[PDB]
């Protein structure tokens, strides 16, 4: 029972050195695995990582939970509830819990049928630090040290483009000079090399006044100088993390891993559908081509049966590997994908403003099966959302609010509080957006966007993003520019020895799990506002990320068009919409004051 | 992929002609069936219906769900609660559900057992403008398209009578000279008349004042012509519904409809108990008479055994189905009920005031196994409660709260949040009694009325009624006057050739479920203030529905005599309520000043 | 139909007489018990309990369920929350749930496997009562009248010594001259005597003035001596409850109750690896004792196979059977723990403050596997929380939070709202550090202590109270005096005819399932601030417990001096924390003003 520590020295040049400082042996002893970690002794966030005594193979997936407590005691403040204790987590702590999860859940060996739950508790804080970052790598640590069959240790950093410069774990004070602010995870390599899995980037709401002011504004080719900028200090994370989980010297606990078929029923279906089922895969029609598949499984369910009795679960797992393999190898060899569609293609677009009677201002967005309305609402600044958080951030004057209801996708389902995707997708629209408002002071309006997510089949949170801009515009707000999204997708397969590379534009969601690498980008036309990524390949060619960026660039632009032909310029502000520049009763007028009609002189 | 569109002009002479728009075909194509409803092209409903793949038959019941989501930017104005979105549906909305499940729950051919669920979101808000009824037809519409097998299209409309004329769809700024608000929804049947399925009336705060000036008060009679006034409009509803299905032309679904029972287990179970059922059925003694059913159920159980191996739940279905006839049956014949009473019967009452100590006011009230405890709370009008919906609704000074609790019926249960019944049974009691309050400057008090369902078997919420009437005038409340209700059922049967009809006073639980029609009136000894219809027939004659009427209204009446025994006029204010007519410190009110316990001069 | 009453004669000399009287037949008559307790006809409690049709079996213990249901019109008050409703139960209404479920779970008939559900709903309240002991003995006159097979009656009393004398009910106003509080609850054996069951008690915030100026401190003999004066009344409330019962006289329905083994398999078992488990359990280790036992589960699941197929439920359930005798038996005999610890030996100890980085005040606290974490948080009065329940107390200085995550034991389970048990740990510690803090003019802060039970083995909630008394040092608050806390167990073994006693310091997890008797203390140095208590033995010499307190406070006065090496004197505040002694932008403080990050002069 002794204590063990590692560090992680990250060195910005002239903007200082930090530190952070690993954990482990006196907190949470009981935990599978626990780690504490520290930025300058300071910040503290303490990561316990639990598995279930027993596999859970009545499942399909593997079953992860993250959760992150924010304690108020960490910033020295009793919690302004009605009953003084913090309950429902905040934004930022459902937020953090993806960043977590999006690189974790892919880690752990696949055929792992334990329940394995994370808890990532925030401690200390100072006010001045940004503690996500910092429980991306406690939670890697504590699961490290759980011995549980992960690729870990995975290092999490945050890198902003200061000045010139790419500075890692920046606090708040220097992230004021910030152009883009990106969020980067990744493992090393057996060779040494960095292989980046999970990107969360965006612009700033400082970016268009510093590139006015001299900055470089963050471009594709910024971006991607920014990925190679993390990777060393993430090599660091991971060797203090690895240093620690040396030292501790955990036992490796037994974890069964569980196939999702044997090799013979692949062999069979194969040998008894490969050919129809590859001639199927050629229907570009939906409906059209279902009709065959739902057939196929037939001929197969028949060949294979009764020869295979109680073999249902691998008999579809192995047809669905089956697919995955028919359709990627099309997509290189034909250069065809699954619905008709070729490499760069992107489907049907539809734009217009107007769409609903009285709101502010409404858009709707159209990009194949994926439908996305967009309603903006205008008040006084007294009705923008007030904060209590672990946040420096006690006010916000834009909100972004994303639905999904299950109609979306032809299904039932609960309708009620929203689940995490909803705030991730919700966030990361609004974070794109938010580079090119107006000021406080040009438009003293609090603003609320709302999404509804009504046909969903590929990207809805991109489609969010161009809903929002004519929303807004159609509403009367000055946005500075433009903002449209589009989402990528990478198939990676080796031919014969060579290693070969083709990117997506527009994918649909089946075409998500086909692939290898997955990424969201919005943006002006001048630069990236939003970028999300999300990939196990070991790596990927300069070129080749350069490429897909360029492509997914070019989307982005031809998007851009179809929007401005609905609307160009902001519209006049609707009369419904308040106007903003004892008395209040002879004026009729609320105190900057307006709560007019419109009228009120 | 075009967009269809039907309308329904609904014309109200004098008070001008507005018109309900359908549209299908650019919002939600995913959805099993989508449809908006516009109102004047102004306010806004969208409604998707979805069902699940695969039926549940592992359920004994049609699974429906409906959610009405109230979107605050229909409005033009960002939620006001703390975190900016929207959250726990409001009154209106729950209240809403119902409307639109009680007349489409029963429209479903029996035997579905697919999942059904209808999101209906209200987008766009005219202020003076009622959504509810806007809802319904869009709920219906959506339905209609989905290629459910139900009994569409539901027709929906709302009249009220304004100054001797029945307006449907009211304006909020009309519903100003309402002396009786209705909402009624119905179906087309082949011969093109209508059949009334559902209703939901009440008089209004404005009917007493109004009737002294001049109008006429709300009897059985003008009640029963509002119900005539409405089919006209439900007709070019349904019309127009029927216009728009046609127009999109989507297609039936293959829903497969499950038997409860298939023919040779009825005749077999009939064959080996029908003269001992029918013999049992005849003691009128709940637990004397359950001894005996409990018997012949293995009497039958044994006959029908083993010759029917995992046959129960048909022989149970059946068993009920058998049991629903004989009672009906009996009814007709006999004129008897299953607990002995007549038809024209009520079960025995029992009413008293100040049945709980310290509360500003209480009364039980007792009718058969139904008691319900009614208390009464008296607060300074600053304790009324607030609200901040898509409502013109901004304060309510009377508030009604009905509890049911798992006990009430002999039973364990979730203790907790209240669910939809409870909403609803309280709203309609709290609009019973709300005609008769009196001012809030004549009575300058925050109301807040609890009915506690301590023991049910028979509308708890027309015992919640009365009870309500009794613990407020305890409490001082000065009533304009008493108010109470009854509950009753009625039978329609073709007995060779011909159809008998009778109907039940007060009916018990289970004679909800063997009759055709449930109605629950409540009112003064002048009028109505409360009017609730359920049925599926496709008509009853006027004489029939007045004889059911009149029959209710002199139950009504002799429940208002026994209460006036107990409470005839209000009492003296309790002591513990307050007396309402620096400084506050001095004279120890709070202040229209009051908080004084009593003495304060 | 006819209403029985019964009365409790509640003597208490020279402050008075005072009355419960109980009362059944005209409330809630459809639930399988119902009764109402009124204290002095005045505060009114009714009680409900229901039983499950069927047992429910599938389980491996007793479903018994309890509900308090405050209502806000007992007050005469409409809730205050926006909804005004009363919604989420406060800490009172879940606390007296603990209270009633303590002694009524046990008092079950063991095999019972009915769902048994309780429904407290206090109706009326004397704002100078106290509903919780009212409520206790309303919930065992329902569930006695509910033929249920247990042990009722259950007499609830609440003595506070006030002047040198033990007041039975205080009133809120009596309470203000008490230097202990005590809530008991027991039974009357058949030779007349008083079986205590359960007891919670605490010291107050007047306890020290109080002994200051003349009153007689809290000792284990003062404590002693108060349950002595809690017999008398606990025996005229059963004897009142007995009364009721007997003039209902319902019916003992026909309720099942299940065998955990039948006895041939724990002869079986027993022959099979007596000898084998008995060794095994002599391996203090845990993870090398547990290996054998895994082993041993072999031996003996082979032997007894397949003899027995079918019979694991009861093979697991005879073996723990067994362990539980052979565990006990070792204790007495031997008189050596399963851990290896002798009767009085406490786990390893370990204490520290400045555990945490930037917050107020923190301190960690080890015993055995248990591992506490505290910190504190100080901020301006107007933080204190604010309440409105059913309670003279309106706000709250000191609040207290304990935290007890799953991984806490090495699981994953839910993390979120607090459970029924961190509710009743928390309030447990909290209760026991109030009265030792300093007044509010003394010091003027609201004060937040949070405990983080991040390692858990043996109570956690005493290591709690260690935690918070460091903690709050640590922070600065000057305590009256350290509070320190111990777990006790008790093991009766009848060998050969006589009664042997055996109490346990420090007991494990599992000592608490081996015994017969659960207490834990807390206390200073002086005297006793917390006492909880749970059993089912019909009685213990007046040595045996004067002997078993004893024992427990040298281990409390222990724990104390370990705790006083850490942190002796209140440190000096944190500078993070403010000072406390227009003009608030000139000033830079908030106005009892202070704001002040420390400097403000």
């Amino acid at each position: 029972n002794e204590t063990h520590y590692a560090e992680a020295v990250i060195d910005n040049g002239a903007f200082g050195t930090r530190t952070i400082r690993f954990e482990t042996g006196r907190l949470a002893r009981q935990a599978a695995g626990s780690a504490v970690a520290y930025l300058d002794d300071d910040t503290m966030v303490l990561s316990a990582t639990t598995a279930s005594k027993n596999p859970k193979d009545q499942l399909d997936f593997f079953p992860l939970t993250v959760d992150v407590e924010e304690r108020m005691y960490a910033a020295g403040k009793i919690p302004g509830s009605f009953f003084r204790r913090e309950g429902r987590p905040s934004e930022d702590a459902i937020l953090t819990c993806r960043l977590i999860d999006r690189p974790l859940r892919p880690s752990f060996k696949k055929g792992l049928r334990n329940e394995i739950q994370v808890v990532a508790t925030i401690m200390a804080l100072n006010p001045d630090h940004l503690y996500d970052v910092v429980a991306i790598n406690a939670a890697s640590a504590s699961t490290q040290l759980a011995g549980l069959p992960f690729s870990g240790p995975i290092g999490g950093v945050r890198v902003a483009l200061i000045r010139g410069q790419w500075v890692a774990f920046p606090t708040h004070t220097e992230l004021e000079d910030a152009v883009f602010d990106m969020v980067v995870a990744g493992r090393v390599l057996e060779d040494g090399d960095v292989a980046i899995m999970m990107v969360e980037a965006e612009a700033t709401e400082k970016t268009i006044q510093l590139v006015k002011d001299g900055a470089e504004a963050p471009t594709e080719e910024v971006v991607a100088a920014g990925l190679d900028a993390a990777k060393p200090f993430i090599k660091v994370l991971c060797k203090a993390q690895a240093d620690l989980a040396a030292k501790a010297a955990k036992p490796t606990g037994e974890f069964p891993v569980f196939l999702d078929y044997q090799d013979d029923v692949l062999e069979a279906l194969s040998a008894a559908v490969r050919p129809e089922l590859s001639a199927a895969l050629t229907i570009a029609g939906k409906q059209d081509r279902e009709a065959e598949l739902d057939r196929v499984k037939a001929l197969a369910a028949e060949k294979l049966l009764p020869e295979f009795e109680g073999r249902e679960k691998e008999i579809s797992a192995a047809y669905r590997a089956l697919t995955k393999s028919l359709v990627r190898e099309r997509v290189i060899a034909e250069k065809k994908r699954i619905d008709g569609r070729g490499v760069t293609d992107i489907r049907t677009l539809a734009a217009e403003v107007e769409a609903i009677p009285r709101v502010h201002g409404s858009a709707l967005f159209e990009r194949g099966e994926t439908q996305i309305l967009g309603v903006t609402t205008l008040n006084m600044l007294r009705m923008e959302q007030q904060l209590d958080t672990l946040s420096p951030v006690t006010r916000k004057r834009y909100m972004h609010n994303y639905n999904f209801p299950p109609y979306s996708v032809g299904e039932t389902g609960r309708v009620g509080s929203p689940k995490r995707r909803e705030i991730g997708h919700g966030a990361l629209a609004e974070r794109a957006i938010v580079p090119v408002l107006p000021t406080r002071e040009e438009f003293p309006y609090a603003i609320r966007q709302v999404s509804e997510a009504l046909g969903s089949n590929g990207s809805t949170s991109m489609g969010s993003v161009c809903a929002s801009t004519m929303s807004l515009l159609n509403a009367g707000v000055p946005l500075k520019a433009p903002v449209a999204g589009i989402a990528m997708g990478l198939i990676s397969q080796e031919i014969n020895g060579e290693t070969h590379y083709v990117a997506l534009t527009d994918i649909l969601g089946a075409e998500d799990a086909f692939g290898d690498m997955d990424f969201k980008v919005a943006g002006t036309k001048e630069f990236v506002t939003a970028l999300q990524l999300d990939t196990k390949l070991d790596g990927i060619p300069a070129s080749v990320l350069a490429a897909a960026l360029k492509q997914a660039r070019d989307a982005r632009l031809h998007i851009l068009d179809v929007m401005m032909e609905a609307i160009d310029t902001p519209d006049e502000m609707s009369p419904n919409a308040p106007r903003i520049i004892q008395i209040q009763e002879d004026t009729g007028a609320e105190i900057y004051i307006g709560a007019a009609d419109g009228p009120a002189a």
